[PDB]
Order: C-alpha cells, then sequence, then structure tokens
C-alpha cells in the first residue's frame, strides 16, 4: 500500500464549499474528519445545518 495520502486533496475539497458561499474553513475541517474526508457529506451538512 501507499505511504501517505495527499494533504493537498483536502485543500481542493474546501474550495468546493467556498464555491457555495459558506466561508467556514473551520466547519469544513471539523466536518471532513466527521465524515472521514467526505466532502459530499460535508457540503450537504453545512447546507442543511444552515438551511434556516
Amino acid at each position: 500500500g501507499p505511504l501517505g495520502s495527499s494533504e493537498d486533496q483536502t485543500a481542493a475539497l474546501m474550495a468546493h464549499l467556498f464555491e457555495m458561499g459558506f466561508c467556514d474553513r473551520q466547519l469544513n475541517l471539523r466536518l471532513l474528519k466527521k465524515h472521514n474526508y467526505n466532502i459530499l457529506q460535508v457540503v450537504t451538512e453545512l447546507l442543511q445545518l444552515n438551511n434556516n
């Protein structure tokens, strides 16, 4: 197996959220680890959570 993943990857996922208009590097960080590097679930979370 590989030695280690690419940290740059996360940097790309963050841009996916910022494209929506969240602007919360802190949330995307706590969310990623929550979904285990799952931008899909991360973005969906910030959206629903901020549905109000």
